[PDB]
């Protein structure tokens, strides 16, 4: 079975752009190999922001962005806002399975 | 707000079953993008529906997501052993992303 690795940690500056990425044990994340990105706070439920590696919700902020970044999936934000601070985790979805990394921590300093 | 799957439902082999998952809050329109997954013990769970209704590449059409009432649902028709599993719904709007307890199917032999 396939291990997901997200970064533990991560600090942007409020106004700042941040890379969030999302790598697989197993190989490069191409095609078909599909990244969701969820965005939590604590006491609250998590909200989807993308699916399908680079699409978005009608409620995903435009400074959210994903991507695939070498052989890794990525979430750039852009313009970062206090109300980003939050944990993101990341699914990688194919036929072997739906797997969860274990998050970022974003801070916003 | 909380999903809600049955617990558990049976089928014979080559019969239909459906299962539903429903909002403590209202009706499941469209809006709430019901997402399905199949688990096996000890084994990564697999998506298989998105967006209510929508397969991937890998989903037998054995299986379809509709509305049905009030509730999302899924209906496996023909049912095979290996259908036999863990099935769990997710519920996603703007408000947050859900899963319901998830629903234990037995295949009879
Ligand atoms: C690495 O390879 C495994 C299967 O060999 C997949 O589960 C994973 O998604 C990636 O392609």
């Amino acid at each position: 079975q396939a291990v997901v690795t997200q970064e533990p940690s991560v600090t942007v500056s409020p106004g700042g752009t941040v890379i969030l990425t999302c790598g697989s044990s197993t190989g490069a994340v191409t095609s078909g190999h599909y990244a969701n990105w969820f965005q939590q706070k604590p006491g609250q439920a998590p909200r989807a922001l993308i699916f399908e590696t680079d699409k978005k919700y009608s409620w995903t902020p435009g400074r959210f962005s994903g991507s695939l970044l070498g052989a890794k999936a990525a979430l750039t934000i852009s313009d970062a806002q206090p109300e980003d601070e939050a944990e993101y985790y990341c699914s990688l979805s194919d036929v072997d399975g739906y797997l969860f990394g274990g998050g970022t921590q974003l801070t916003v300093l």
